[PDB]
């Protein structure tokens, strides 16, 4: 045959291209310019496919890949069939084991540069120098969920990045919250047993909202304060682009002097911090279970790369004991208003890999791949974890090779004496695999500590104390980080918290376990756990309304830092605006409505009440990208109303019902001339409301309006009103 | 220690019980009286738990299962903690590989029988007598989503039956369908890949609404039949009890004389066949993407067993050559007009497993697994599954004794020379591992065919013909059965298949592709490829408009077993009402429902606005269940409304909301007394109308009403109104 089209519109353009324009394709024919050393030195493996012959694996030409061999044309299959054997056997064998945790995620190439040398406080190769580049791998996660979960449910993120230095791989393990659920890591089956699927029938997925998470959290106070972030709106991100990400454990950074500074590691997004609202997530993971691995691919696609700052919080060795919390507990946040994220260098993502199970499903990341600068501490949740990666990813990728997978490979040297070992690529031509070893003069060869290109040597830490499996004391304080989360939130971000935690607790279904979480609520603020209790139905006894709260964490009664919202940081580039289209579209709002977002890198989506096109007043034939019904509201950050024929969509119930969801989610709505009919749908008032732009025609203002109020990304004030709307 | 609560509610009852009344639990504890052989055999590996000391592996008991052992109780953990390290070595490697396809599946014990001897046809053991039970294992699943998607997706449904019988395991491995997609096993690989979540970016989970499938099945006219099931509410089921199950491939019954009769496999499901619609379905895969994995575990806990009826349509082999198709093409149905269901026995599901992984998970089913009495035939689909099974099975389980998984044993003898593999349980003691032997005088022994108890003997089918890599010239028909499935439709029913088309092509990036897709469809009816274009902005050519219809099916225009509901056969037992409470319910109306619904088996949900009780007039406490955002009017079959102090709910726009999704979603509202108030929201008539149930109180005729109503599953002859809702 072959039936590509004439016209070559089967293929995407090799352009940055706004989402829905082009259709989607591997990183490498979308972006074949963007290049970085890790992208290049994967060329070994990539295989292409335009003018070569279908073959088995062997190089055997196929003549006819539509049949099995049989004797007679209706007979029976022929067990000399090497070729669809060679083919079935291949796609029998196609899965692995998805990761114990973390199963579900995206990922995407960029890389990472410092703004200054950080020489003085630590020797790592990859913040010694400004011009310095090294190319990373992110792979953004949810927690909970399998594989083929959906991306907009209430869990953590994890946060992880592959640095390919100079000096081997560093990976920066994190999640999108700065504390974890437990305290030491022979818990960690516990946790995530409690949280995932229950064992006798495997429901629920990607999601905490059933009994054994409760009852594990009601019995374990030292999980409030991550569980607090998950209640938050911080557990439904609007993209990864908008959340922080956090390496948790303290760590160390060593200089060439050998100092020892203590660091909590935090990325900082540049997009801003923003996230849905629990109706709106819940809704998405039905209408488009992975619309956050969408979102990322399309933006990279589009040119509005993910960029994030890499920033370090410090603490010098004299001052281990300073706080009143202990540093190497991960249950603990260090507040910024006591510890200031030092700004370190930027890391932005500006390539889609190719395969995704090649490259995303076969990357492995471990929070023990340091290198010289860096070490660890005695947090006890970060050393089991030290244990735990490498053991997994053996029987996940088949055995101890999985450092030769290509996206796992050093761009560095690497030589050493190990051999063999299931699928071995590396041939080596040592004459010797021990060492010491004179046959090949001890090559290679170990390499003392030193201010660069040095051996590793872990820093001397003083020991002391009994061989004991026992909790330090210092540990044994569990709501006064709760109390401040709670404290540094909005009033709106407060509400969202208790609604995350009345809607989770009424899907536990036994009544005692609800009545023991509200009780350790009682534990860090009366009014979080009066207004949980009301909506669940449970009246707190007198005792409980007289638990003194919690003390401040060392005179914090607030930091502002861990908020959301309370500091305005919101960017609009790379967001979406929803266009309700009608038959006769008045060109003079269209151009003025596309010419303002393009100006501020904010993307349209031409919708109406089928595919194809429309023609405006004025000729200008437009192109549908999907129905009202087809792409809902939950989708966008916007919705714009031009004005035109509005009887042609006045009486169609999806479009209404694509504003009274806009408007329930808090979304900026503008509506131009006869567009302020629909006002009546969302039942405001006749004189108007801050939240919904109007005016006769899209012009001037009206533009800088919206977008104004999408820099504010939801509008706040409208909470009161969304609940009389039947949506 | 004492977790557990004095009054013992952290145990669910040992009994029966309606959905949401206690906490779901391990089958063999929440029904322990239900036994069957194989669960009987599978008592030796069931491991209990309470008063038993908590150990390692190897039996040791553990003093301290919160900490990792460390020097100094802030110091670093120690290598030597082989407690933490069994512990967190297990958790690492508890993931296997998910299965190729239908990775997604619910599955529960239950037994067979027949309801006579088939002898006459077959030789098969367990059909050869009404008194013989065989226990059987069922697993339900979806088809292209990982084992963490979503149930209520648009797409095939997987029905897997092992039964345990005396003569060896026969595994009966069907679909929701009576054909399959393709024709040959060689291409699977290729219709698989196209369908799953597309390479470079691995989206979309669970949908076939994608470039990559409608390419393929504009390609492939072939598929058309399949999609067309798909593309209607079939691919939509409301629960796995009420869907069709068919084996697709026709199969050979042998008896002891030696004949041969081609044989169809059916499953008709005793509660009858019933399906969501899709704006429905797809706001479930958000609101409970565990929808059919509860319902079927909560049915059997109620009591309300799964029941199919197991049914063969038979064709003698002088027989092969009078139809229009051919009967080894699984892309075309045998209609029932022609060859008649004969009803064979009754299967029941009644004991639902103890762990999922261990049962479910590691189930493995075969198309190969036949017994003395079954046979194959030439089919080219089902030939290339009898390969893929056992290969897939090896990696998937571990190794060649997935056989001694526990699930998976036969419940009958086995002995063979087979020996040694990975994780191997049987401890041969036989002399020889190889026959023929003297030094065990032969044994085990083969033994002949026979009537009963006999060896497996292929029956002697003539082969003739050259080696080829051809499809038969009698496959080559591919739109007569698509259009006589179409014929057979209602009209709603066709109106829910144009929808289902046009919104999957809708999300097809390349213009196109939608095109050649209407074109496919302008060979099998005009008004479907019309109807379908319009939706798309697509205007049919001349050429197009006169394509002439294919022929008949052997003279038939239609048959109504194709369609879902043309012929009723509905059932209530086992459906859900939810019950919209308010502060102060008339008790008379709350008696007079709850106990019209008990009498027919229906459940009910009390509804309300936050969770703990509420008190009826009469100072009855009711229970809530959910509340109205907790549990949506996706998860009932019905709403009522009873009277008393609407005022409380009436301002409510959650329960507005309610009622307005399950309106458009066709369920029956009934609404009694103050409760009628709500008309306005729904737009109903002040007269009323056919679907909406109304009276002063809710007394003798209301609930037969609307028990009516509910056995006709939904409200047809509301389509049209429900377009001008917004909702
Ligand atoms: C501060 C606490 C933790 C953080 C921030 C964290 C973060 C993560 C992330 C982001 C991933 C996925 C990396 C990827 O995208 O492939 C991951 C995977 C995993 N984590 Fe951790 N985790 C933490 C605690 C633990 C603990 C305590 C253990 C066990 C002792 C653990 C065991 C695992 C395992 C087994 C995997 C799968 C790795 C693989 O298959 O390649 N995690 N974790
Ligand atoms: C009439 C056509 C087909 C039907 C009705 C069918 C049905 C099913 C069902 C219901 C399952 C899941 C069983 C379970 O619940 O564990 C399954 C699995 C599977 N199917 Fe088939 N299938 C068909 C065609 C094919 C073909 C043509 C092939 C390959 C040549 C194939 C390969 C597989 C594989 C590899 C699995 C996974 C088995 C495992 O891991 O245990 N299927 N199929």
């Amino acid at each position: 045959d072959s039936l590509a089209p004439e016209d070559g519109s089967h293929r995407p353009a090799a352009e940055p291209t706004p989402p829905g324009a082009q259709p989607t394709a591997p990183g490498s024919l979308k972006a074949p310019d963007t290049r970085n050393e890790k992208l290049n030195s994967l060329e070994d493996v990539r295989k292409g496919s335009e003018n070569y012959a279908l073959t088995t694996n062997q190089g055997v030409r196929i003549a006819d890949d539509q049949n099995s061999l049989r004797a007679g044309s209706r007979g029976p299959t022929l067990l000399e069939d090497f070729i669809l054997r060679e083919k079935i056997t291949h796609f029998d064998h196609e899965r692995i084991p998805e990761r114990i945790v973390h199963a579900r995620g995206s990922a995407a190439h960029g890389y990472f540069q410092p703004y200054k040398s950080l020489s003085d406080i630590t020797k790592a190769d990859f913040l010694s120098d400004p011009n310095k580049i090294t190319p990373v791998f992110v792979r953004f996660s949810t927690c909970q969920g399998g594989a083929g979960s959906a991306d907009t449910v209430r869990d953590i993120r994890g946060f992880a990045t592959k640095f390919y230095t100079e000096e081997g791989i560093f990976d920066l393990v994190g999640n999108n919250t700065p504390i974890f659920f437990i305290q030491d890591a022979h818990k960690f089956p516990d946790f995530v047993h409690a949280v995932k699927p229950e064992p006798h029938w495997a429901i629920p997925q990607g999601q905490s909202a059933h009994d054994t998470f409760w009852d594990y959290v009601s019995l374990q106070p030292e999980t409030l304060h991550n569980v607090m972030w998950a209640m938050s709106d911080r557990g439904i991100p609007r993209s990864y682009r908008t959340m922080e990400g956090f390496g948790i454990h303290t760590f160390r950074l060593i200089n060439a002097e050998g100092k020892a500074t203590f660091v909590r590691f935090h990325w900082k997004p540049l997009a801003g911090k923003a996230s849905l609202v629990w109706d709106e997530a819940q809704k998405l993971t039905g209408r488009d279970p992975d619309f956050h691995r969408r979102e990322l691919w399309e933006a990279i696609e589009a040119g509005d790369f993910p960029e994030y700052e890499l920033g370090f919080q410090l603490i010098p060795e004299e001052d281990e004991f300073k706080f009143d919390f202990d540093l190497l507990d991960p249950t603990k946040l260090i507040p910024e208003e006591l510890v200031p994220v030092q700004r370190v260098g930027k890391m932005v993502l500006n390539r889609n890999p190719d395969n995704f199970f090649a490259e995303n499903e076969q990357a492995a990341f471990h929070p023990g791949h340091i290198v010289p600068g860096l070490d660890f501490t005695n947090d006890p949740l970060l050393q089991g974890r030290l244990f735990s990666y490498t053991d997994t990813q053996i029987s996940r990728l088949g055995g101890p090779n999985f450092h030769e997978i290509p996206i796992n490979r050093p761009t560095c040297p690497y030589h050493n004496f190990q051999r063999d070992g299931m699928h071995r690529m590396g041939i080596d031509t040592n004459p010797a695999n021990y060492e010491p070893n004179s046959i090949n003069d001890n090559w290679p060869r170990e390499t003392p500590p030193g201010p660069k290109r040095g051996g590793f040597e872990s820093y001397q830490e003083r020991v002391e104390g009994n061989k004991v499996r026992e909790r330090s004391p210092s540990f044994g304080e569990y709501y006064s980080h709760p109390r401040l989360f709670w404290l540094s939130q909005t009033p709106f971000e407060q509400r969202h918290i208790v609604d995350g935690f009345s809607f989770e607790l009424s899907k536990v279904v036994r009544p005692y376990i609800r009545e023991r979480v509200v009780d350790q609520l009682a534990h860090i603020d009366l009014t979080l756990a009066q207004a949980v209790a009301k909506n669940l139905g449970i009246e707190l006894t007198d005792d409980q309304l007289n638990i003194t709260p919690p003390p401040d964490v060392n005179g914090l009664k607030k930091d502002p830092s861990l908020s959301l919202y309370a500091i305005p940081d919101g960017d609009v580039k790379g967001r979406v605006v929803a266009i309700l289209l009608n038959d006769e579209v008045r060109s003079a709002d269209l151009l003025a409505i596309l010419k303002a977002l393009k100006a501020k890198g904010v993307h349209a989506k031409l919708l109406y009440s089928r595919m194809g096109e429309v023609t405006a007043d004025d000729g200008t034939v437009l192109p549908i990208a999907a129905t009202f019904a087809g792409a809902p509201s939950l989708t966008v950050d916007a919705v714009i109303v031009p004005c035109g024929n509005i009887a042609d969509i006045a009486d169609n119930g999806d479009a209404n019902y694509y504003l009274m969801e806009a408007y329930k989610h808090l979304k900026p709505i503008a509506l131009a001339g006869d567009a302020r009919k629909f006002k009546a749908t969302i039942k405001i008032a006749d004189q108007g409301e801050e939240g919904i732009v109007e005016a006769d025609s899209a012009d001037g203002s009206f533009m800088d309006e919206l977008l104004t109020l999408m820099a504010a990304h939801r509008v706040w004030s409208r909470i009161p009103k969304i609940d009389k709307i039947p949506a």
